[PDB]
């Protein structure tokens, strides 16, 4: 669909102060998906908003006083009911891969983009998520083509740190849906 100077047109706009510059003006080439609940196994919050702006109150959950020390984002979140929520610009570096290899290549902030599904490993997600990831990827394809060729879970280029999108995320369905 329609991309805006780094912006889905449709997402709604969380913008977060934590991103910053892709070293060498580098157009991404690389997709990675993840997912994420706050607190764990519970969707609905403002919790991921609060977390990815870096505004989460610590004493709100348990979980939280652990991950209020972490400053992360990702491009965008993909809710349970297929909301977009946009937090950096795709040109820029959001905070969302950490200690990463793909293809030799380490810290894989540099060359993503990261779009995170709310929701777990073994929980499937619904279909307004695949067709709302479909539609955004779809998006980036036709700016960035190499993302066609690149597409990757946060769990394979951080193995044995990273789990996640985990055997839940049906890469065959979100295949069915890209390049169309
Ligand atoms: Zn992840």
């Amino acid at each position: 669909m329609l991309l805006d100077e780094g912006w889905l047109a449709e997402a709604r706009r969380v913008p977060s102060p934590h991103y910053d510059c892709r070293p060498d003006d580098e157009n991404p080439s690389l997709l990675v998906v993840h997912n994420i609940s706050l607190p764990p196994g519970e969707f609905g919050g403002p919790w991921i908003d609060a977390l990815f702006t870096g505004t989460i109150d610590p004493n709100a959950h348990p979980y939280f006083a652990g991950i209020a020390h972490l400053r992360v984002s990702a491009h965008c979140l993909i809710r349970r009911d297929g909301e977009i929520v946009q937090y950096v610009p795709f040109d820029k570096r959001a905070w969302h891969a950490g200690v990463s290899s793909y293809q030799g290549r380490e810290r894989c902030n540099d060359f993503s983009i990261g779009i995170e599904l709310e929701g777990t490993d073994t929980l499937a997600y619904t279909d307004a998520q695949y067709q709302q990831l479909a539609a955004v990827t779809n998006a980036l394809i036709t700016r960035y083509p190499a993302i066609a060729n690149n597409m990757t879970g946060h769990c394979n280029i951080a193995p044995e740190r990273k789990t996640d999108p985990g055997p839940s995320f049906d890469w065959a369905r979100f295949r069915a849906l890209v390049t169309p």
